């Protein structure tokens, strides 16, 4: 109810809409606030894109080493990892912590072509149980988060039950559960967001994302001292198309639903 209360505070200050889901391991308990609507995935959606070919690397044992073409016609709006690849190729593990750690873009539609496609990603989804998340189109128009708008979305509850599976859970096997967890662990891009709210010493692995109309989102495992760990999804999004960021409104998030642990 306090918590409630917070959250509904920082929501009025932010200016826009909030959505989060806390887990908390220690007591299977959940902090839910607009955990049910829609929110752009942004970047988060790279966790889902990696997590599908790991899958699919637990039946083909190659895969991951697997050798991928990155040409000047891949390259999007944001290639910090692709771009000092052109001409030459990337190992699709390469391609999964690019996406995962540095938020490459031209990294994540390798992922997305390779198992298939938006639709693909989607039945992946599917087939762990999520039937809310959707991945629509690839890189970059999947950013655009226009209000209203279903396409590439999730609910704060899905994506945190979700990220609950595929880094604490069974939904990949032990090999690649470790692998997502230790791409996560690295991620470079989360400092100032889910990260910024929590403890120092605590360990967190996380996938940020941003996009249009201010769209500031962290998706986050994290391991508190000597504590059960937690799931948290924190997404937020704003009314002016060309809003800026607001990382410290998923810090001020994160700061409130764990206050006390
Ligand atoms: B993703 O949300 O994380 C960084 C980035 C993304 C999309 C488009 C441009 C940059
Ligand atoms: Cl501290
Ligand atoms: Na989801
Ligand atoms: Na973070």
């Amino acid at each position: 109810a306090d918590v409630q209360q917070k959250l509904a505070e920082l929501e009025r200050q932010s200016g826009g809409r909030l959505g989060v889901a806390l887990i908390n391991t220690a007591d299977n308990s959940q902090i839910l606030y607009r955990a049910d609507e829609r929110f752009a995935m942004c970047s988060t959606s790279k966790v889902m894109a990696a997590a599908a070919v790991l899958k699919k690397s637990e039946s083909e044992p190659n895969l991951l080493n697997q050798r991928v073409e990155i040409k000047k016609s891949d390259l999007v709006n944001y290639n910090p990892i692709a771009e000092k690849h052109v001409n030459g190729t990337m190992s699709l593990a390469e391609l999964s912590a690019a996406a995962l750690q540095y938020s490459d873009n031209v990294a994540m539609n390798k992922l997305i072509a390779h198992v298939g496609g938006p639709a693909s990603v989607t039945a992946f989804a599917r087939q762990l149980g999520d039937e809310t998340f959707r991945l629509d189109r690839t890189e970059p128009t999947l950013n655009t988060a226009i209000p209203g708008d279903p396409r590439d979305t999730t609910s704060p509850r899905a994506m945190a039950q979700t990220l609950r599976n595929l880094t604490l859970g069974k939904a990949l096997g032990d090999s690649q559960r470790a692998q997502l967890v230790t791409w996560m662990k690295g991620n470079t891009t989360g400092a100032a967001s889910i990260q910024a709210g929590l403890p120092a010493s605590w360990v967190v692995g996380d996938k940020t994302g941003s996009g249009g109309y201010g769209t500031t989102n962290d998706i986050a495992v994290i391991w508190p001292k000597d504590r059960a760990p937690l799931i948290l999804v924190t997404y937020f999004t704003q009314p002016q198309p060309k809003a800026e960021s607001r990382r410290d409104v998923l810090a001020s998030a994160a700061k409130i639903v764990t206050d006390g642990l």
